[PDB]
């Protein structure tokens, strides 16, 4: 049983090579061991003011926002609000278009629809626009045919996920997952008395925040800390000790396994792999040159409920942020790593699992 010190030992000796390589301003990593959290921080969230990182410190989350999404939409299966196999047209039907028949909520969520582009256009800044967008989207493959990660595909998913409900997104969330898990420190909008905590992201050294967008607070929007990390990774680790009933089932939801694209699966958010594995199946998948690739989907039916032998992680980046969070629920593992500086990709999950393979 490794002792508070020991552990940050092991931490240390790989993140202080990996903020000076990668020039990280600053950086906040909770660690689950045993079920239990413990808590870093390094360096400065603001450098032209001076401020340290901290505890509190909120960082952009970028796409782990998706995970957030996914447990939001699982909830509201778990509560008889939608179905996985409901047509999108069901919760929009000013989608009109034929290419749209066919498409399914599990569809959106799980990046299978059939090539949804990964950004919303930027031209695209009203509700008019966005809807001439989906409607005169043009599919490049048939619906479950190939998986091609997208914001514009899972961000809907949560727009509509939310409808029944008759809440916007925000407080969805807010109400059915963040207070009951006692995320107090995780906005989508950060309010005006939480800004002294609000990190700087840094690009090319120059402070920047994430810009409005269209279903921003869906794909990447979300801000949080360590502390309420270590608090999602745990819930998502083990929602056994999670009251609310339907977030519980939410939660469990979120990690079935509803596609399988090479050796990784595909759940609501969540990514999985099989537990044991070794480190080049997933440093090597979180390339972009896999990563965001168009790749044959090959369907679970029926999903395959959370598996516990499983790495469970998710990648998340804005222009000035850079997280990534994994944990191994047969391990009761865990790790989040939060930085003000987006770095690569394979860099992050290499680190982590320097780190954890340490803490077996």
């Amino acid at each position: 049983a490794k002792t508070e010190q020991q552990i940050a030992d092991i931490v240390n000796r790989t993140i202080t090579p990996l903020m000076q390589e990668q020039a990280i301003p600053g950086m906040a990593v909770a660690i689950i061991y045993e079920g239990k959290p413990y808590y870093f921080t390094w360096g400065k969230a603001d450098i032209a003011n001076n401020h340290p990182v901290t505890q509190q410190t909120l960082f952009e989350l970028g796409s782990v926002s998706k995970t957030f999404n996914g447990v939001l939409g699982g909830d509201a299966i778990a509560r008889g609000e939608i179905k996985l196999s409901d047509p999108v047209t069901k919760y929009w039907p000013e989608l009109t278009g034929k290419q749209w028949r066919g498409i399914s909520l599990l569809h959106l969520a799980t990046y299978t629809a059939g090539g949804l582009p990964l950004q919303i256009p930027d031209d695209i800044t009203d509700k008019a626009a966005l809807l001439r967008f989906y409607q005169n989207w043009q599919p490049q493959w048939t619906p479950g045919a190939k998986r091609l990660y997208a914001n514009s595909s899972i961000g809907l998913f949560g727009a509509l996920a939310v409808k029944p409900s008759g809440m916007s997104y925000e407080e969805a969330m807010t109400r059915r997952v963040l207070q009951p898990l006692k995320l107090a420190h995780t906005w989508i909008t950060v309010p005006q008395s939480e800004q002294k905590n609000y990190a700087w992201g840094y690009r090319e050294g120059k402070p920047v925040h994430v810009s409005p967008g269209q279903l921003d607070a869906e794909a990447y929007g979300v801000k949080s800390s360590v502390i309420d990390m270590a608090r999602w990774v745990q819930a998502n680790m083990d929602a056994s000790h999670v009251q609310e009933k339907t977030l519980q089932q939410g939660i469990e939801l979120a990690q079935s396994r509803y596609w399988r694209i090479g050796d990784m699966y595909q759940g609501l958010g969540w990514e999985m792999l099989n537990w044991p594995l070794k480190a080049d199946s997933i440093i090597n998948g979180s390339d972009s040159k896999v990563a965001l690739a168009a790749l044959p989907a090959v369907e679970v039916n029926p999903p395959v409920p959370a598996v516990k032998a499983s790495w469970v992680h998710k990648t998340g980046s804005t222009g000035g942020f850079g997280s990534y969070v994994a944990f191994v629920p047969e391990k009761n593992l865990g790790i989040v790593m939060l930085a003000n500086k987006s770095y690569p990709n394979p860099v992050r999950v290499e680190a982590a699992w320097r780190i954890l393979e340490k803490l077996q």
